[PDB]
């Protein structure tokens, strides 16, 4: 439904797979795209490589 | 959870078809049932009749 | 049949709100009311209680 | 697409009037142009007209 | 048997199919021709393409 | 409903004869019932007696 | 390095919450940032969408 | 799983700390759970009792 929707265009915009983008969703921003994305934006620096799939 | 596992397979409709992930998951859900293979197929077949604003990338297929 | 009727036939008959009335249609199914409803009798036992009960507004 | 909130319109307008699916959707098309207020306006002055099958559940405007 | 009538003129006169040219006329508009192609001229710009089955005649 | 379906034999009765949706519809009620051939051929016959101010297109029976 | 600062505060969202350590840390990573306020914040604003086999003891809040 | 969810159910399902369930997962066991946890059932003995915060659960 849409919390896969919205795990997978965490995963597309981020280049996290889909277990990282699912943290970035869970928790305070309660499934709002927005804030996710922010808070991958701000805390990238210490994303580890292998949470990562694909470039932005 | 599944919806991680749905977003996996969201996540490559999506890199294969060029398509957002709204229409992605409409490709999965329903008569499909998830079955990526099956999918591609209902994409393959009706991809001339997707809306060109549903795209995000060129087809790779 | 318009894609919004066959929308609110599918929840109607099955008593599934209207996000996942939609998922039954769009794909292979193909807007195809039969085929979306056989896909719904299939897989009835799998369906989220939540997918039965109407979405949150706004 | 826009389908889903249509499907949404309909389903107000078949709660209220008892209509099918499909005669609830001719109050909204048209003049009304998918304003609820106006559809169900529209019933009130043709209610008269609708046909007994395409009642399937209890009037209650 | 007006109604079919009705719904033949709008067709002719939008260049919509049949199917849409009654939506036109069903509803607020209770079957008044000029009332319905009113309702068309205003919502041209969003009704589908696939529902023209050929070009407005005057 | 069944208007619509009597709509598109009246509007391909106009498009062959040339004639209004008035006309047309003359040519399939009564004894045609509605047979789109049997109304064909009833225009055919009585042509001469159909005003001309009822032409609204190319005759291309 | 990191992991085992980080695991103490799952462990104490845990305690608090009767959640597993999936959820625990699902509560704490994201918007949360680790905070453990506003990790349990989230917690007791979204406690009835937590399935209930993720609860492996009390709440307590 | 995350290499701070692993501690942290390490720690529940031995009753040790942060600090010594993590060690039973770095090294041979390569963040592996069940060899940690193999590791611990094996060494129980020789780890100090300052080490335990609280009882084991499954």
């Amino acid at each position: 439904a849409t919390k896969a929707q919205l795990i997978a265009e965490v995963s597309r915009r981020t280049g996290m797979n889909v277990e990282y983008s699912q943290m970035c969703l869970t928790g305070a921003a309660n499934w709002n795209l927005e804030l996710a994305l922010q808070s991958f934006e701000q805390q990238k620096a210490n994303v580890p490589p292998e949470a990562f799939i694909s470039q932005p």
